[PDB]
RNA sequence: AACCAGAAAGCCACGGCUAACUACGUGCCAGCAGCCGCGGUAAUACGUAGGUGGCAAGCGUUGUCCGGAUUUAUUGGGCGUAAAGCGAGCGCAGGCGGUUUCUUAAGUCUGAUGUGAAAGCCCCCGGCUCAACCGGGGAGGGUCAUUGGAAACUGGGAGACUUGAGUGCAGAAGAGGAGAGUGGAAUUCCAUGUGUAGCGGUGAAAUGCGUAGAUAUAUGGAGGAACACCAGUGGCGAAGGCGGCUCUCUGGUCUGUAACUGACGCUGAGGCUCGAAAGCGUGGGGAGCAAACAGGAUUAGAUACCCUGGUAGUCCACGCCGUAAACGAUGAGUGCUAAGUGUUGGAGGGUUUCCGCCCUUCAGUGCUGCAGCAAACGCAUUAAGCACUCCGCCUGGGGAGUACGACCGCAAGGUUGAAACUCAAAGGAAUUGACGGGGGCCCGCACAAGCGGUGGAGCAUGUGGUUUAAUUCGAAGCAACGCGAAGAACCUUACCAGGUCUUGACAUCCUUUGACCACUCUAGAGAUAGAGCUUUCCCUUCGGGGACAAAGUGACAGGUGGUGCAUGGUUGUCGUCAGCUCGUGUCGUGAGAUGUUGGGUUAAGUCCCGCAACGAGCGCAACCCUUAUUGUUAGUUGCCAUCAUUUAGUUGGGCACUCUAGCGAGACUGCCGGUGACAAACCGGAGGAAGGUGGGGAUGACGUCAAAUCAUCAUGCCCCUUAUGACCUGGGCUACACACGUGCUACAAUGGGAAGUACAACGAGUCGCUAGACCGCGAGGUCAUGCAAAUCUCUUAAAGCUUCUCUCAGUUCGGAUUGCAGGCUGCAACUCGCCUGCAUGAAGCCGGAAUCGCUAGUAAUCGCGGAUCAGCACGCCGCGGUGAA
């Protein structure tokens, strides 16, 4: 293994953090709660399923946002769910938490929603080829300049592993002016573990 | 004729061929199969389930015959490399044959006549209410038999012709054959003279020969074998084969020409002859060379390769055997079908001292290439092309050219030549990878040139080995060994001795209940035990759970236990090496190829030119960071130039310089000259701070190594559970008969010791760095001032510079080891921290074989800061000074 994840190259020139802090002498206590912060969202993820979440710090309060493509399960019936949700990271926080809803648009050019779907797929047992292609395809219908994928492990429910993806359109990696995006997802059915990766490309 | 759909349906397969499915328990065992092949938690091959799928009382299996099989090919196959042209010639029998006149009519076709039993298979028509039965007709049963005709073709008879086939006469070439003599050089032996300590051989040596005079050098004498240059893809012959020269016998080929014979030809089973080396018998000679064999060497072993010897043989005469990779792996005879170019032997013409030259034409003999053939490679007037005549051979690989029988031979052996049983392949040619102990080109501190090192000595540190009760686990060539460990006294820990415990040290629910705790006393090594103060409601609609404990068992928990060869994720290494591919159009029957090859150039698939290729993508490069100049902006905690002051840029003042860091400019072959195809590019010059990607960094394609990891994490499967899980004390990973790797300090004079005396950069700081003062030999101790930061501290850096010193010694070098006295953090420095002082003073005078790093602010030397950290650094990460060959 050689290679490096690729928003850890461009953070700092084309994108900036998820964490808007300047913290002095409280420093780690709010890591290691923003760190209990990003695993609360596993009762969304099986529904709501956000990609991103942008936390920005006051003085004495807390100012969260998220962004996501699915829009319907996180704000409730009626908002009632979004008080709910207030209340139950407040009583983790003990903190003025105001939270906030950012809906994306073209929602299928995504990086970490793409994997995650194509992962579920393989956790309901549909085959690994045509589903990377018929995924790229969509992802090409969507509108972009190119798509590489990746998946690893035992595949298809079989001994020993192989590790075998494929791409189309044109996706330069080793430019800087690049904005492009990547997530890494696990997988299982019931046979051990695999993982997909994923890519896309738009331009700067 | 009275009443019923009641009395009244069967059988094998579903992985491909094979139309004709899906799912469940079975687990390389039991099993299945016509061929291909299936079985280790899947059998879509055992059982079950519905189905699915097939003809019409049937359906599977075994056995036998024809087809598919052009796989005996007459219709209808082949022999350069896949099975398959005898080793080659001479020829009896046989097969097949130039043109023409007349003639017979064997073969040939045809007319008529006689028969080819009945029943069958056919067709038409009737009945059998449709299968079966009969009836009348016709090709159907001949290579038939008799009788009558044609002479186109082949047989037969009579003749005719010269084109095929042979002797004329004239020439020509030639390692054609046998027999008889002869020439010189070279080796070996012998003799003679001269002349002394070695000669000979190998990768390296050794065996061997030599003072009983070798080797070497000149003179002769003996004998055998082979013929240096000529020598050429030249020549000769049916093949095997044939090269010094002179002579006798003798075979064959080519060119002219035509009076002469007049179809006399070709092929050729049986038979005969010739037939390389090796081998056999009888008799000769040995100069070399050399199977068998002896000795030396190599190797784990070497009944071989290597070196020193050495017989049969190799030679001649006379007999025998009759084989070869006897090959152009291409049978023989004849005819026909584009060119170009050498060369051997001729004939003719133009021209001519032709000896050259030029044109025409015969027989060989090479080389290149149309049509045509071929699976391809290739062949191609010397066909593997278009054909006719005759002969030989083949029908999957092994078994095997074996067995029996027969013939030949003195003998080895030769010629002719199967089956029982096995296998589902064996085989030819070409394409892409991979490999080679094959080759051509390139490039890197890879060699070479230098400088400094390691291996010698002392110490620190990491592995292997021995150890104990434990020395906890991983990592093994580059690509493990100052590596996970960027901090082992208890904790750290997984390793031991002991004290111990159990829905548990930790998670979730249920009820009883609701909130606990926390803290003092006693026991002890501690976990714990027994008391003490009591615990505690944050909604009250008398109705209740949220912050909480304890008890019950219930769910369950826990594993630093195994498998990186079941894994994800992550990382080494080729290696910053320069490659890796796609679309469209072309080539190839096809796998695939071309683009991506060639010339130049570059750090590079970077770019120019030619090229059935034209374009693109991932890489390379560019955008990013820092360093190298300058403009603007903004002037404190920064700086002091215009002046005063004060120890002092301090305080008045300015943003001038410096500095701080935002926005900007600047280096792109940018201009000129030469080289280069004018092209890419190469070499110089001016300008500038840097000119040829200015100097560094980050950035790591396709892929290789089942490389490393369950011991960061997650985890498929397997195992443990009043215990491999948990709590505590003490110990250990820090041992040492040994060997290896990595670093620090010296072996002193460019130096040690004493004194005085200057200039950096990065970064850190709240329970953290310490200003100043006092005391101490010191490690330091006390009072205390600034500091959450361009301000206060770490902190005034070492090598540096000037004076004295020592005077070559195991030394005023060196500084390990050991007693004593201490200092600091720690609850506690014995196992096991660091530092100070006194007393002690070992090796060590530049380190073999071998081996490492580095092409310039580099190498070499010298200090300083940080991470983890109460404490502990010769390790790691980073900065700066002096500055090489």
């Amino acid at each position: 293994g050689q290679k490096v994840h690729p928003i850890g190259m461009r953070v700092g020139i084309i994108r900036d953090w998820d964490a808007k802090w300047y913290a002095e002498k409280e420093y780690a206590e709010f890591l290691h709660e923003d760190l209990r912060i990003r695993k609360f969202i596993a009762t969304k993820l099986a529904d709501a399923a956000v990609s991103t979440i942008e936390i920005e710090r006051a003085a004495n309060r807390v100012n969260i946002s998220i962004h996501t493509a699915k829009p319907g399960m996180v704000i409730g019936k009626g908002g009632s769910e979004v008080e709910n949700l207030r209340k139950e990271l407040n009583k983790l926080t003990g903190k003025r938490v105001h939270i906030n809803i950012v809906e994306i648009k073209k929602p299928d050019l995504d990086a970490k929603l793409v994997g995650e779907g194509i992962a579920r797929q393989l956790e309901n047992r549909v085959a690994f080829r045509r589903a990377q292609k018929q995924a790229i395809q969509r992802a090409m219908r969507a509108g972009a300049k190119g798509i590489k994928t990746q998946v690893s492990g035992r595949l298809n429910g079989a001994d020993i592993a192989r590790s075998e993806g494929y791409s189309e359109g044109t996706v330069p990696l080793h430019t800087l002016r690049a904005d492009i995006d990547y997530a890494w997802e696990e997988a299982d059915t019931t046979y051990g573990k695999l993982g997909v990766k994923v890519w896309i490309y738009r331009g700067e």
